[PDB]
């Protein structure tokens, strides 16, 4: 499957793509404002994520640090990134269908649109100013708006027991971005697409 990753932000981002135990394609790349990066993701990939990292420094060997979404200090991510990270999430070719969503369960750093470029389903978007409106206790100094599980580490926010409800913090993310997951047991906002669709992830779509 082809993913085109487009940075429409006015600032540089470092895109990342991983399935948690391995890079997808090259795993990461710098995207200046306006740049597009096309990756290929193997059919059947389950649990892939794409995200943006902000304020990164890397040396000539690809090793460094980012203020949001850092994946163990590597330019080419093999593991998932440190919150806060707005997440584009996907599982491909699962019994004939692709499943896509955007999640704020690990916080929010950059606004995002995640849309098919082939026919047969709709896209999803979270483009509200979540960082600007972020509650004081969730603001991350490096930038971004953390989720409450990252900040407070309770069974309720992290849904550790498999039972949890919405909270004052999850309802904030949900009020600004109804089409993104706001906590682990949120009513799903997953979109079902035809198997083997292609997609575009756009940072700062507005």
């Amino acid at each position: 499957a082809t993913f085109e990753i487009v940075n429409r932000c006015s600032y540089t981002v470092w895109a990342a793509a991983s399935k948690g135990d391995a890079a997808l394609d090259a795993g990461g790349r710098q995207l200046n404002s306006g740049e597009s990066w096309t990756i290929n993701v193997e059919p059947g990939t389950n649990g892939g994520k794409i995200w943006a990292r902000t304020d990164c420094y890397f040396d000539d060997s690809g090793s460094g640090i980012c203020k949001t979404g850092d994946c163990g200090g590597l330019l080419r991510c093999k593991r998932f990134g440190r919150p806060p990270t707005t997440l584009a999430e996907f599982s491909l070719n699962q019994y004939g269908k692709d499943y896509i969503d955007i999640s704020n369960i690990k916080g929010f750093n950059v606004p995002m649109d995640f849309s098919p470029t082939t026919r047969g389903c709709r896209g999803v978007r979270c483009a509200a100013d979540i960082v600007g409106q972020c509650p004081a206790k969730l603001k991350a100094p490096g930038g971004g708006c953390n989720d409450a599980c990252t900040v407070f580490q309770t069974s309720e926010y992290c849904c550790t027991t498999g039972k949890c409800g919405p909270t004052e913090y999850s309802r904030f993310f949900k009020r600004l971005c109804p089409d993104a997951f706001s906590y682990v047991l949120d009513k799903p906002t997953t979109v079902t697409c035809p198997g083997s669709s292609n997609y575009r992830v756009t940072f700062c779509p507005t």
